[PDB]
Formats: C-alpha cells, structure tokens, sequence
C-alpha cells in the first residue's frame, strides 16, 4: 500500500523511488551488470529479478534471526519496499576465506584459510574507486564515529553468523559479503542496500562452483543460470 | 567398493547390474522418460542424472531420519549402489492431495484435499496395466501377507511424514509419491526403488507450478529444468 512516486537517485544497479510514505522508498533492481570499477558492464535479462528474490530472502532470513534491517517487503519480482536511512558511506565487507581483491592485495591463491572472519572498510566513493580504509581514516574523515565503526563490525559479524550457516546448511559457501548501513532520523543504524549474489561471493560447497558475480567478471558462463542456483538453494522466490 | 559386473535386468527408467558381491545391485539411470503406460516415450538427456541425483539425497535424508531403506551409497552422477532385495510387486501410493490418476478416477478437480493421506496398493504388473488392487486382492495373490500389508502402510505413512515436511520446509508441496519395497533372504523388508520427481508429484508452494513428470505427459516445458528446480532445493547434488 504505498505508491511509487518520483524517482530519487539511480546506481549502477538499482533505481531509488520516494513513496508516499516519508519514511519508506521504492527500490529496483536493474536487469544491468558492471564490474572493475565499471569498467565491464552488459545487460543481463532477469538479474534484476535474481537479485531482489534473493536480497528478499536474505532479508527475511535476517529479520528471523533478530538482525535489524531495513526490508519491509517485496512488491514484485524486482521491487521491493525498504525503510529509507541516510547511507554511512562505507562498504563493510566480512571475509571468510581469502579470495577476489584481497586475494591479489596480499598475493595469495584464492581459497586461503582465514583463522577468524576478517571486517574490512571500504569508502563508499566510486569516484575515488572505493579505496580500502583503515579505521583511522574513517575517523579522520568524521564518517561514522568510534562507537559507531564498533557496532559496525558486530553487526557485520552478526550478519556473517547468520548467513554463513543459512548458506553452509544450503550447501554454498559464504566467502565473502559487502554490506551498507544507514542512520535514521534519531541516529539508529540499520543494516541497508543489497544482498544478493552481486554482493556476496558464494561456491557450492561440493565443486567450489563460482555462484557470484565473478561469472561476469571472469566470463564463466550464464550469470543467471548461476544466480539461479543461490535463488533456489535459498527455497525458490 | 564392488565393481559393476554383469546387467540382470533393464527396466523403462534404470539398468540393475549385479556386482562382485552377491548382495549388492548397481543402478544406472537412464536418460528415457516414458509415461501412459509407456506409451508416450523420449530420451530426455540429463534425466538420468538429475533423478539419481535426487534419489541419493531423498535416501539419505531418509536414512538420517531413521527408515530404513537399500541405498548404500552414489557412484556417479548417473549411478548408484544398493542392497539387494526380492521386490514385492506393489506400488504403494501415498497421497496428501488430489490429483493425477485418482483426480481422474473421482472426477474430482486436482488438489482437491484429503483429511489423512491416502494409502494406496496397486499391482506392479506392466501386462496388466499396474491395476489398482483392494487390500484383499493382495491376499488372493498371496503378494503379501496381512501383516506385511500392515507394515508396508505403516512404512509408507513414516516416509510420507519424514519427506512431506522436508519438501515443505524447501517451498514443495509433497502432493504424492509411489514407493517399492522388497525383502531380504531373512524376511526382513526395505524401502527400495527410486524416490525422485519421476515417483513424486511435487508443486511448488508459492506457484503451483508442477515439478515432476506431469511436465512430460502434459507438456508444460522442459523435464530437465523442472527437475533441477527440485535437486537445487534439496541443496544440489
Ligand atoms: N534504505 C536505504 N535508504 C536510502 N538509501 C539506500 C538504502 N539502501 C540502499 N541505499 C542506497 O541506494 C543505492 C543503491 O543503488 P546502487 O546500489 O544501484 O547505488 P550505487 O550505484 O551503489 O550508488 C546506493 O547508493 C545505496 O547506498
Ligand atoms: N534394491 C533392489 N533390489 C532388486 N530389485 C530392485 C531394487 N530396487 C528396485 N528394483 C527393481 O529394479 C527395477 C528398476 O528399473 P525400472 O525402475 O527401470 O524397472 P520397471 O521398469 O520399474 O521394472 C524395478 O523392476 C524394481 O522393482
Ligand atoms: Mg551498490
Ligand atoms: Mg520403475
């Protein structure tokens, strides 16, 4: 029961609308795809639908286990109803197994065991290429306070608990995930943006398949086909 | 680690070879779908895979829910191993809903309910048609004896409640399904045969899209995409 009103903002892979409803937004998930740092971009026929089924689900599965987010509830195949939060400017990304842009960081082979789940920040800022940020730089940049980047990096792990063992018992696993918290009027934080195969890395548990975006990136074959697979190991839409 | 030795008996839907050891069959799916009593037939390729597939996963969550069954263990994508047993000729029929052969039997519309699944014995005689038989025609054939009828209700029953919820908890509803049993040289009986969308009728919770082999008899689409939709809710191969 709101109604799509006036578009606000649109990213790489979604469009942003107002409702009637100040505090809640109309999100689209874009059938487009892009990577390194958009320098390789392509459409592709229903992602957008793959992507906002699965964030859906992710969310709700979230929701179930007491983590706080900002999913109120799907609208189509590729919309969905989210409670709208003034975006930290951070990428807080979890790493479970070493592998992607962490893997050529340090020169490691992907797959590398990790003795703890690793939390790193990323600026927010494609402009500047979403450069890696110690938590110093944070604060220098009056981002988000100390007490804020803490709770940031318990509620990444507390997302990493829950969704590594959804996936584990799927057979899939989580190696890594990238996520985006916002403020709201009275400065509550709540767990924001996308979850989804775009946002997440995910092998199946048995051939170490590539189920993520590293298909676009590395030209493995059918993205949805791959997307598919998380769709319908998570319970189907 | 028996090795495949030489082929006793070639089925519509499987090939069962003996092994070096005496009590031990290897089943080999085949990629042939047949229905109407075979007389509609195809190849369907990737058929074989996905139905031995899902029946390694259906048998092994069987297992591990304690009922008792001759799946010993998956030797290929389109092969399995299992105990050997003298199979007696029934097909025992469970349903939780209305439909297919008994919606067409009751001129009842399919999915209408049922208050307590339906156990039904039919006579595995391809000659005959698979006729459906009273509980006194088995005793007339002398197929089984009362308490052995008993049990392989009783046997039926448990499967039906261990897999219904197991498909529900995946977003499937479990609408039938026709199981096979035969008995060991000391009398002791096992559920064998195979348990995949070929043996179960299975629609999808949200949709009601048909998951099985209705697609092939009534062509809704392609069997192999359906199935898969069926292996990846189970968790994959
Ligand atoms: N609940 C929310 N309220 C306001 N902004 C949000 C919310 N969730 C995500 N966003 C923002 O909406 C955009 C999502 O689109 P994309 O993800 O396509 O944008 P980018 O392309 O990430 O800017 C991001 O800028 C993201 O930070
Ligand atoms: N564990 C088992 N031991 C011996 N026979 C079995 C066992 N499981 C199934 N069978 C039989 O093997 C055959 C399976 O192939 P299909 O299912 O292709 O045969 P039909 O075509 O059903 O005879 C059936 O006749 C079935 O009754
Ligand atoms: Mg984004
Ligand atoms: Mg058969």
């Amino acid at each position: 029961m709101p109604t799509k009103q006036q578009l606000l903002y649109e990213g790489k892979a979604k469009k942003i609308y107002a409702t009637d409803e100040p505090d809640v937004l109309w999100v689209e998930y874009k059938d487009s795809a892009t990577a390194f740092n958009g320098e390789k971009k392509a459409t592709i026929a229903g992602k957008g639908r793959l992507n906002n089924e699965i964030s859906s689900l992710l969310f709700l599965k979230l929701r179930e286990a007491g983590i706080a987010n900002h999913f109120i509830e799907k609208l189509s195949p590729t919309e969905q109803l989210v409670r709208r939060v003034t975006i930290i400017p951070l990428e807080v990304v979890v790493r479970n197994v070493v592998a992607g842009s962490l893997a050529k960081r340090i020169g490691l082979e992907e797959g590398t065991p990790l003795e703890a789940p690793l939390v790193e920040f990323y600026y927010k800022n494609d402009d500047l290429g979403d450069p890696l940020l110690l938590e110093d730089h944070i604060f220098i940049l009056k981002l988000a306070s100390r007490e804020e980047v803490a709770a940031l990096k318990q509620a990444a792990l507390a997302v990493n608990d829950v969704l590594r063992l959804h996936f584990a018992e799927r057979n899939v696993r989580l190696i890594d995930f990238k996520l985006e918290f916002g403020r709201t009027a009275d400065g509550a934080i709540l767990l924001a943006d996308e979850i989804s195969p775009d946002t997440c890395r995910l092998w199946d548990a048995k051939t170490n398949e590539k189920l993520d975006k590293d298909v676009f990136r590395r030209d493995l074959g059918s993205l949805t086909d791959a997307y598919e697979v998380i769709l319908q190991r998570l319970g189907g839409e």
